[PDB]
């Protein structure tokens, strides 16, 4: 093993910069920035140099592994500019454990976390001036790492590429839910737990299908009796009253088949630490959804994650009947309550462990 | 705008400098590439480019492209045969490029005309023809890839791609040993395990590791709460046995969507049905069926199937900590045997049939 250094960086600027986009029409994963960061590896040499650069296209041999059988993993994480005019990154620790965690399931080569971080900083720093000029935009950053490997035998990559894009992003509108439990999105034993490529390729089908009927997503179901596991990308949460009669804050536990979302950990550390009510990682059926739905125990339904940080539902569709779902004539309170308290650490009106200023 | 594109409208630029071809006999898998590659852009704005002919080059990919994010890929597996007439032939391509266009919907890469995609096919091979081996035991690899090239980081469907083609020669009974932990599963009902998507593939890395660490070539793929018994690698999975009623049997795994259907193990079905020599079941195998079998020695062979190696006999499985023995090799193998010689026969035009496509 050994790992690229970020003392070693080598930087490229453009010539000619970009114009910024307005912050207030920005579409996700549309515009990017001047600059990216590659580092190359090969089981050879080892990995190279890393390189700032002018935002390009790859060159990659068309046998190149992540083409063909899906040698691939990504992260995602967000800058702020924050009330102050600093720049901060919320989390990214948190980020750099979950690529490591994937990069090895992968079998993608190792990497010190420290230095890949601290080259990520002197990416965003060059290009800081794409960090929006708002409190209610970011910066969304994407390390990829793909194997590069030019043969088609199915096998550990020896070579492989690691480069970072920067997007910025802007912006309750709740969602409607499609639930079809012919699709499966992950399974004991597969990789649903890491944010490898290969779990998303398989999914397009089911949200082409979900906007067919009218909706924004795809509730993920799984199991004889149709746990809800994920919302389309997203963790999910439920606010209700548990079968007991107590008030709950309830999320999927981590039994192989939930993505551990840095979002999901943070409303739960959150949760925890308010002390208001029961929070739970625990099972959730459509049945134990539409038995509390017909005793109105259910309060709010949301999804989480870097992009949206929440998202409420308000409908399911399930077994051809449109299931309401009382989010939004609840407040969201809880929603809310969350978005707030996230975008105040975030922007830096709350100063918190959390975050890390460029 | 353009549904699809035409054979009639292909660009040929050759390359300048030829290469020198590999000995047919030091040959790695898919290590070696041919001369020329064939390329075909799409947009949903304009729908499909013409078709490329052109030098083996690097693609040129937007670093956002969805192919590298999320896994918006799928390929395809089939051989060119230089027969004992001299002449070059294709094997079934037609269920090739029907398993590619129903790959392609499931994956939501646009349609394509598959007469279409084989001409465009049949002439790189054309251009390229003397890379395929002068051998009966070599041939040539082909690998239609179908790639995303969505330049946005939406989870979506893809508004560009890329459909490309390689060529690799590939050289030639060497029984493998499995690594069956249940702790891996390959594919899942209501997954994508029956189509030949990359996203499938990606997940097994680590298992395959493991199975090298364990001193094993490949992994048994096992399923559910019986283990059942799925496929090899990326092989189908292949059982000649006495069963339980104490009959002469082939058997496999039903395509009940968690099995790739692959051509060779469609062929091999094929051939035992027309042979009506002993019992031929799509069913169910557990790990307790076959060491049952076994400890009552009613086990005469077990293989996989695939078009790489054509068959691949088994001679043991790594199983809760012990290694157990397949008397595949102790008896012949005397149906993986006389499978590889009517289907190579039938590759290299000794026997004429219609599962082969001359030029």
């Amino acid at each position: 093993v050994g790992t690229f250094k970020a003392k070693d960086l080598i930087v490229t600027p453009a010539e000619i910069l970009k114009e910024k986009p307005d912050p207030n029409n920005l579409v996700f994963g549309t515009v990017f920035t001047d600059h990216m960061l590659t580092v190359e590896w090969s089981s050879e040499f080892g990995w190279e140099k890393p390189h700032i650069k002018p935002l390009q296209n790859l060159s990659l041999h068309p046998g190149s592994s992540a083409l063909h059988y899906a040698v691939e993993l990504f992260e995602g994480l967000k800058a702020f500019r924050g009330v102050d005019n600093k720049i901060r990154l919320f989390q990214p620790n948190l980020n750099m454990d979950r690529m490591y965690r994937s990069a090895v399931r992968a079998t993608l080569p190792v990497f010190d976390k420290e230095e890949l971080l601290e080259c990520i900083q002197q990416l965003v720093k060059l290009d800081q001036e794409w960090v929006p000029y708002s409190t209610s935009a970011s910066l969304y950053i994407r390390p990829t790492f793909i194997g590069t490997e030019p043969s088609l035998g199915v096998k550990k990559p020896t070579k492989a590429l690691l480069f970072v894009l920067l997007s910025p992003v802007g912006p309750f509108n709740p969602v409607s839910l499609w639930a079809n439990p012919k699709y499966v999105r992950a399974w004991k034993g597969g990789t649903g737990d890491c944010k490898m490529g290969g779990n998303y390729g398989s999914s397009l089908f089911a949200q082409c299908e979900a906007v067919d009927n009218g909706c924004q997503q795809v509730l993920w179901l799984y199991g004889e009796d149709h746990q809800i596991t994920e919302v389309g990308t997203m963790n999910l949460f439920l606010y209700w009253i548990n079968e007991d009669g107590e008030e709950e804050l309830a999320t999927p536990p981590l039994d192989g088949i939930i993505l551990p979302g840095v979002t999901r950990r943070c409303i739960l550390d959150l949760a925890h630490q308010w002390g208001e009510f029961k929070v739970s990682e625990r099972y959730l059926t459509m049945d134990d959804l539409t038995t509390a739905l017909e005793g109105n125990r259910v309060r709010e339904m949301f999804g989480s994650g870097t992009a949206c940080v929440v998202c409420p539902v308000s409908d399911i569709l399930y077994k051809g009947e449109t299931i309401h779902i009382p989010t939004m004539e609840n407040g969201p309170k809880l929603a809310s309550r969350i978005l707030s308290k996230l975008t105040d650490i975030q922007y830096g009106r709350e100063e918190r462990d959390w975050t890390i200023v460029l």
